[PDB]
């Protein structure tokens, strides 16, 4: 039986797979042809079907897991295509997490004698996060931040040490947002969440701009000017609102300039894409800061696939957190930001 | 000189006017014809020009202000039409607040010998709020709440006593949102704010539905089904997420179902209007609860014109606050919710 870990979310399925590379000549003969055909299929291809992708750059190599040396692979595909995934498998213990582990439980059991063990999506998130940072990213730091995030000529990616990670505020930006307070490896809680997450960005951008992919929405946003749609403090006061420390460039009302018909007719789709990104990202950063001040935690780490290949939101979260906290809070990011639930599920295999 | 109080916001201008009704026969002769023509113009009409409206139902009668008995009137018009207002006035001390008091200061001074005194929009908000509740709404309570807000067959408007209003969390929903912690009549602070306010609802709804007025957007929203656009917890888990107390009906991702092309093509404009309202209202309620728990305040009052003739957002704020706080927080509302800044400005007249 292959060693899998699966996080079936509302939007994407994340899969962690451990490829053994210490296979002996005796183990290779005892390897069932269906087991060997799966390993060759997953290691010989980087695209699976029309929608499966292996993030090769994130692969952890020569990892010692469960007493075996092997490579840890990271694979993703849309939850919409899970029926295809299950149908291929109908032609083994699966530790599955996320909402889809419960919603599609009966569908997984159509696979003969498959044992499905459901694990909680936030248990696996914490366990997977702490594990990846503990084994490092092939010798490099798993955690990083943007140094001098307020100065763009100095803003640069720098490693960050999490050798004692407690306390920690984890902001999981998926379809929605979950915010966790991690006080210990066995003591964490979900402080709150918001429904304004990555699905809101992709959903609104599809309605406003007709974009057909997450990557295309980011590409439109990078070319836009969000101030064409948002109403700023300087649009209301003529400048800064100095009494309450609000700079003139601060957004007073997201999409607030779209109450005027003349501005709706001159705004571009790139502007609306950028305004959607800024609106979602700013709100997430503000909620994270409020929870951090309440939980008395100064280290806030952002995970989830909304930040995948999304440097604009990361730098915006970095600048916003630092500016509005007066330097008291730090925005942290992880190289395997979308796969920690799938890793945590895989780590539950010995417990079964 | 007539007694005015003006709050020039990012979207609407709010005007409070004190009509003396204890005018003596001697004072009537000494009344300049321009002063008398203004009083007759404002008291004989409920619509001013094409965009001015007098909220007659909110008028306070037989109010003793500055040693005089009179009626307190409440008038509003779009900030976009302030040039018309100023031009009419060019054919008197004005206490003005809001962002427009600074942005349009030079425009007000085109009126001959007019003395403009700028006051802060949150000082006037606190002073105006405490004053109106202290003099009552013509004998009725200015403050009210929705009793049994979790049971729709029992949800009903009920008066609420604010005879000692401290501490108090004020949520000002205008173009954006400001959240204030009122510890005393001379001790209050702005804890935070969010750019997802009434301008976001009106701006997004105009882009998504082509609505041409705030009232038309509310009318579309009352006919829609927000679950056609939002992705729910039950869409991700197949039911409740019982481990973290998330019911199946809770919104997991606002507009999250709009990532699918087939659902974007079947959604109606009323559904998108309703989803925009629910999205803005839920986020405001969640931020209010987070600030209330942090500030250790259990009374949260919502003001601003986003809730004007908007019973859907009020009841949603009432149910959401009560449900997510497990009964610890109370959503409060005020009959003069949009005019407290204009009243507070008027009350600064003796200080000049
Ligand atoms: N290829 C992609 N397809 C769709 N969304 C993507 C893609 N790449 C990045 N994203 C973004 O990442 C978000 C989904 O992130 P993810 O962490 O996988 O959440 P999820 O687990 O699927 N949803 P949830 O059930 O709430 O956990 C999407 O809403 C997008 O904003
Ligand atoms: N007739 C209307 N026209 C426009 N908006 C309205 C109207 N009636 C209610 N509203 C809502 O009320 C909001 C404006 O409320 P308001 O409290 O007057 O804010 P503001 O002071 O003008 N903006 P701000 O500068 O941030 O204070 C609008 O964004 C709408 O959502
Ligand atoms: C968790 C994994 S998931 O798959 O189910 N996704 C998912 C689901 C829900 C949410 C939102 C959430 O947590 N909410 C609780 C707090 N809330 C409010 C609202 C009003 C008020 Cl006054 N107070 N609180 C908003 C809703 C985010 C998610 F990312
Ligand atoms: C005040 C009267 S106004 O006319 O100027 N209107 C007005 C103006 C601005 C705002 C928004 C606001 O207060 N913000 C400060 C807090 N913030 C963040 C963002 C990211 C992070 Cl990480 N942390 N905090 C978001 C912006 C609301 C308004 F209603
Ligand atoms: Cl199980
Ligand atoms: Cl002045
Ligand atoms: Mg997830
Ligand atoms: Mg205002």
């Amino acid at each position: 039986s292959p060693w899998f870990g699966m996080d079936i979310g509302g939007t994407l399925v994340k899969l962690s797979y451990f490829e053994p590379i210490d296979i002996t000549a005796e183990e290779e003969q005892e390897e069932v042809e269906s087991l060997k055909s799966i390993r060759k299929y997953l290691t010989s291809n980087v695209a699976y079907g029309s929608t499966g992708i292996r993030d090769v750059h994130l692969e952890l190599k020569d990892l010692t897991l469960f007493g075996r040396r092997g490579n840890l692979h990271f694979i993703r595909f849309p939850t919409q295509d899970l029926p295809t995934f299950i149908q291929m498998g109908r032609d083994t213990v699966l530790c599955a997490t996320g909402g889809g582990a419960y919603k599609f439980e009966k569908d997984f059991r159509t696979i003969g004698n498959l044992h499905l063990h459901k694990l909680d999506e936030l248990d696996c998130l914490v366990k997977g996060l702490l594990y990846i940072d503990s084994v490092s990213f092939n010798g490099q730091a798993e955690c990083y931040y943007f140094a001098n995030a307020s100065e763009p000529e100095r803003c640069q990616k720098m490693p960050f040490n999490l050798d004692d990670p407690y306390p920690l505020l984890v902001v999981n930006i998926g379809s929605g947002v979950s915010i966790l307070a991690v006080h210990s490896k066995d003591n964490y809680k979900r402080v709150t969440g918001t429904s304004l997450g990555g699905g809101t960005f992709l959903g609104l951008c599809s309605l406003l701009t007709g974009c057909e992919s997450f990557e295309e929405a980011l590409e439109m946003a990078s070319k836009g000017d969000s101030t064409q749609a948002d109403k700023l403090v300087r649009d209301i006061y003529g400048g800064d609102y100095e009494r309450f420390g609000l700079p003139g460039w601060a957004v007073a009302s997201s999409f607030g300039n779209m109450i005027y018909k003349e501005k709706r007719e001159s705004v571009s789709k790139e502007d609306l894409a950028r305004a959607t990104l800024v609106t979602i990202t700013n709100n997430i950063g503000s909620v994270a800061r409020m929870c951090a001040v309440n939980e008395k935690i100064n280290r806030v780490v952002f995970v989830g696939n909304f930040l995948r290949v999304n440097t604009l939101s990361m730098k915006l979260l970095a600048y916003a957190l630092d500016y509005w906290s007066k330097g008291q809070l730090k925005a942290l990011f992880l190289e395997h930001e979308g796969y920690f639930g799938a890793v945590g599920a895989l780590l539950g295999l010995p417990n079964f």
